[PDB]
């Protein structure tokens, strides 16, 4: 297969009537500026062959590119589809000197969300564009010109068919300075209203503060983001989790808990373990919990006068800049609480919703995503999700989370109920054991998780077996 | 002795035409409310004695008790008053019915600073007013009659002649219906404004679990040397509330409401971002010496004591604006750098004049069943060679403004400069980052023109700088 492939891209079939597909995507399979061929080299087989059918369906069309998509017979398609897949990732981009790729690398590596409701584009291409997995296809390294077309191709309707419309909704939000310079940002990487809803608004990430603070500030934005390969948090992170899996925008998204409500709320009494809590006593509760740090490294909570606590709450003072001390009803804070179903929670129809909704990243198994090490798409369920003692097992909390907030793009918005559904579907999994687990199921369950949506101990597992044993 | 004291108040002297003093102050010393006769039993004879001289010098003018002041020779005098000294503490005072004693625990406990300038009684008069050594008299258990009538003759200028004319001050701010109130509410004890942020008032506390956190951390911030969950790390005789006044809400003396909005932040001091817990374990560290507490150790950083203080702390902070570093009335009022330097002789007469009274002759301060009256202002009890209270420039703004104490008396910048010079050139607990060397540890940590420590300015020119051993 990757035979005929290769002589498809050298040297074309003649009596076929093909020819070479190097003669336009270049023999190392790194594009063309001047024509705005597409790198080919290392992407995922299942993208290339997805979009050769895309271009016979008619969901693409280029003068160019369209009739040799529909010369090709499936075992050609299947053949270079393998063989562009196998070489060594290349790129022949060269961006214009008229465009300032710096221009896109806020929307490439933070997005909008606060005036478009917009992902960073790397929330999805995977970590500097290099791709995540065969839906997500790279961005780094493609021309200039063919990432430029694609965009005015998406915000135009010329280009349609991917899953849940996600690229027509974000070209559809980026004005044309944008798209050129995100393509020039992306072609040049390499290749391994507030004010309106009476919402607080945190700075700007260029306006950090001055001097050795600011660096720290920095720090914790970093341990914030890259929790689990920092290495200073690593070693205390026992799964596959960010903090800015669950607090969006980095801890910046009004009804994703952001971090400058809480700034402003603690110390305050939580029932949980029946104390008054600092923030740093709630942060290593995160990392209890959320992080499952019995099971890291470590096996411990970072280290309450240590540097990863002293930056991460100089990342949540600094977002919370402004904002009223001891306001604890901040407008934005948390998630926002939906009502309690009368008729119940169906894990059944809630299967159901997240095959159709979520499985495309989350995947069919929960497992997540993960590239090079980094966190792209958290998993929800399994050893490497949050543990039985993190509030996102909760069902009326991860209802709350997802109906705000997920899918992360909202061309989709689920109702409550079906938000309920989900959550209950996604939190009746096993994962890790709660940190407090006594020896007892029973025991653990009854001191613990004695409330309506708290699944653990319920006997809901295969073959009915009671959640809460872990992995 | 005792013994012509005793017959003296039991049968007087007939021949010197002397009437006993229990005919009035009764025979257990515990006074009188009908005659508005003092309780003698256990104050200070000093005091005693004090005040017998004022009758006769006219400082004092009653016609019940001047003419039995004035038919006392000076040896009958420091006879009486050693025998009433010597006497266990009474008190025959019964308040009014029609007057509410609580109404006076507010000014009596807490002051009126912020449209008074005004101090609680008890920053004075000791703990619940029992007294405060030989310059300052209990108010506890003193009869209601004979408090008010003080309290009138001050405010009408019928009594006079005490140091600084301290009380002719206060009882000037008071109105008729307080001096009634303050009366009634020490009578009844035991005998053992505007463009300035405005902290929530003391009434005014959250509900439930971080309303007891909040409670906790104001009296572990008034009584940081005596309550038994911070005690074991204070290693001297100081309390936060002494440096940080108005129990950390009075402005420009480093409230703490301004400092809650401040912190993470970078210090100079350690070169490292400091959280607000961590800031208050350096002052654990330093200005409470932690090192010779019994612990030997600041408090943890996740237990109850950093809990309560940061809970209290936020909790004066309520509605201060998150990362504002500039709230005005923050820390002390810098002062200008005196192109005169700084005289510690200068600064020796002023201290004797205008702190000695409280602070005492050689710094010692005062205690009073444990608690911190007048802090030690060196010596082995006071801040040690670390704490910022230790350098020229900032003791002369915390002087400046606001010692002393009640503001009769506001010294200038210069003077302000050379009393804190004075003070600050005594020895004093070692720098917890002392290294072996004075010399060594001078260069590394206090290499600045506002900090006499290595410096040859103690006693006979020795270095400053080795500490109390
Ligand atoms: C942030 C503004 C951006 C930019 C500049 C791009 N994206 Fe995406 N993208 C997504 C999916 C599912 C696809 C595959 C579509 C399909 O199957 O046909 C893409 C593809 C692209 C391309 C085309 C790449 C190619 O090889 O042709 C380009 C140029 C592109 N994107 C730019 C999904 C997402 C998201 C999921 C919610 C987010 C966010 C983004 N993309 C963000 C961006
Ligand atoms: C020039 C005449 C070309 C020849 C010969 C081939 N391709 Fe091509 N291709 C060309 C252009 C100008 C573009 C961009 C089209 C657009 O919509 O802008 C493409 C695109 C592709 C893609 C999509 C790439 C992606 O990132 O999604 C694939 C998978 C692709 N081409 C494969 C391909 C194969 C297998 C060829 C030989 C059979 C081939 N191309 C020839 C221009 C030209
Ligand atoms: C999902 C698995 C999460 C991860 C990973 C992290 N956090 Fe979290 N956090 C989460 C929820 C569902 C909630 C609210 C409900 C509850 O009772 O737990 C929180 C809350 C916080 C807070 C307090 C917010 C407030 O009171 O307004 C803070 C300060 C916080 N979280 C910090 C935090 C950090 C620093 C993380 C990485 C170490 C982190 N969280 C991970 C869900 C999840
Ligand atoms: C890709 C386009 C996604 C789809 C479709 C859905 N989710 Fe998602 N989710 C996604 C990302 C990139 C993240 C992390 C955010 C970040 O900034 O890094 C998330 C996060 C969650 C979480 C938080 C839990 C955790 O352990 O981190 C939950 C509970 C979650 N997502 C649930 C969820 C459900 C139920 C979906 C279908 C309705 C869904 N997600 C779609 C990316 C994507
Ligand atoms: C009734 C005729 C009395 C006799 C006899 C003595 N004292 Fe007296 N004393 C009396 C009154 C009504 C007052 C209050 C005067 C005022 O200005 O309000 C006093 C006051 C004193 C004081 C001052 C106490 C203080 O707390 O400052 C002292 C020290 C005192 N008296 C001592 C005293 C002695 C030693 C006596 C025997 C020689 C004596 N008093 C007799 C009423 C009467
Ligand atoms: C320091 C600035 C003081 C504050 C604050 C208060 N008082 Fe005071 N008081 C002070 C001194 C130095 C003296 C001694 C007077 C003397 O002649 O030496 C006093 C005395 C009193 C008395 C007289 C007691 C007696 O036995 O005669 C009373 C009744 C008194 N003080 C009341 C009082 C009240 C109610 C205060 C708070 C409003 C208060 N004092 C504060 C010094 C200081
Ligand atoms: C004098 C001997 C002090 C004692 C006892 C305590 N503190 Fe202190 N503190 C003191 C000084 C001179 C300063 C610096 C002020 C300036 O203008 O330079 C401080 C500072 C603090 C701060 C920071 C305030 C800010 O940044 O605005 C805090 C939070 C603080 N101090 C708390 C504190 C506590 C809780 C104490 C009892 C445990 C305490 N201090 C004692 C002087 C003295
Ligand atoms: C009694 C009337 C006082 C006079 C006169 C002076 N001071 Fe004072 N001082 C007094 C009290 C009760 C306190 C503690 C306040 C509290 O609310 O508990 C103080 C505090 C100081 C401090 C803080 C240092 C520390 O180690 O705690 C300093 C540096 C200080 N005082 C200096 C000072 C000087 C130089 C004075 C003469 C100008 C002076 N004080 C007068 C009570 C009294
Ligand atoms: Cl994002
Ligand atoms: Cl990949
Ligand atoms: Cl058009
Ligand atoms: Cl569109
Ligand atoms: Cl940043
Ligand atoms: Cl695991
Ligand atoms: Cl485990
Ligand atoms: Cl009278
Ligand atoms: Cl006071
Ligand atoms: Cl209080
Ligand atoms: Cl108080």
């Amino acid at each position: 297969p990757f035979e005929r492939g290769r002589t498809l891209a050298e040297q074309g079939d003649a009596a076929r009537g093909i020819v070479a597909c190097a003669g336009c995507h270049r023999a190392d399979g790194g594009g063309d500026e001047a024509l705005g061929a597409a790198r080919l080299a290392g992407l995922e087989p299942a993208y290339l062959a997805t979009q050769i059918e895309r271009f016979r369906a008619g969901q693409r069309s280029h003068p160019v590119m369209s009739p040799w998509a529909e010369r090709l017979t499936p075992v050609d398609i299947a053949a270079v589809s393998a063989y562009y897949g196998a070489l060594a990732p290349a790129s022949n981009a060269r961006a214009p000197s008229d465009v300032d790729a710096a221009a896109g690398r806020a929307l490439a590596e933070t997005g909008d969300w606060p005036e478009r409701d917009l992902p960073a584009c790397v929330r999805c291409h995977g970590p500097g564009g290099v791709g995540a997995g065969a839906v997500f296809p790279p961005l780094a390294g493609q021309p200039y010109s063919y990432l430029l077309a694609q965009l005015q191709a998406w915000g135009t309707g010329r280009r349609h068919g991917e899953p849940m419309a996600l690229m027509g909704a974000v070209a559809g939000r980026l004005d044309a300075d944008e798209q050129r310079a995100l393509a020039a940002y992306f072609a040049t990487r390499p290749l391994a209203r507030a004010e309106a809803a009476s919402r607080f608004t945190p700075p700007s990430r260029d306006a950090l503060p001055e001097g050795p603070l600011g660096e720290m500030v920095r720090l914790g934005a970093r341990l914030f983001r890259h929790t689990n390969t920092d290495p200073r948090s690593a070693p205390h992170v026992g799964n596959d989790q960010t903090c800015a899996g669950c607090h969006l925008d980095n801890g910046r998204r009004a009804d994703a808990s952001p971090m400058w409500a809480a700034w402003v709320a603690y110390p305050a009494y939580r029932g949980k373990n029946q104390r008054v809590d600092t923030m740093a006593e709630r942060i290593q509760g995160c990392f209890r919990y959320s992080m499952n740090a019995q099971d890291s490294v470590s096996g411990q909570v970072p280290e309450t006068n240590g540097l990863v606590l002293d930056a991460l709450q100089s990342y949540i003072f600094w977002l919370a800049t402004g904002a009223p001390t001891g306001d604890t009803a901040m407008s934005g804070r948390g998630y926002p609480r939906l009502q309690p179903p009368a008729e119940g929670f169906d894990r059944t129809r809630g299967a159901a919703l997240y095959a159709e909704h979520c499985a495309l990243c989350h995947g069919a198994e929960g497992e997540g995503l993960l590239v090079d090490g980094e966190v792209v798409f958290p998993p929800l369920w399994g050893p490497r999700s949050y543990n039985w003692g993190a509030g996102m097992h909760r069902v009326d909390t991860a209802a709350a989370f997802i109906a705000a907030n997920m899918p992360l793009l909202d061309t989709v918005r689920l109702t409550p109920q079906e938000a309920w559904d989900v959550a209950a579907y996604i939190n009746a999994h096993e994962r890790p054991q709660d940190p407090r687990f006594d020896g007892s199921v029973e025991r653990t369950a009854a001191r613990f998780h004695a409330s309506p949506f708290d699944l653990y101990g319920e006997p809901l597992g295969v073959d009915g077996a009671v959640l809460g044993q872990g992995v």
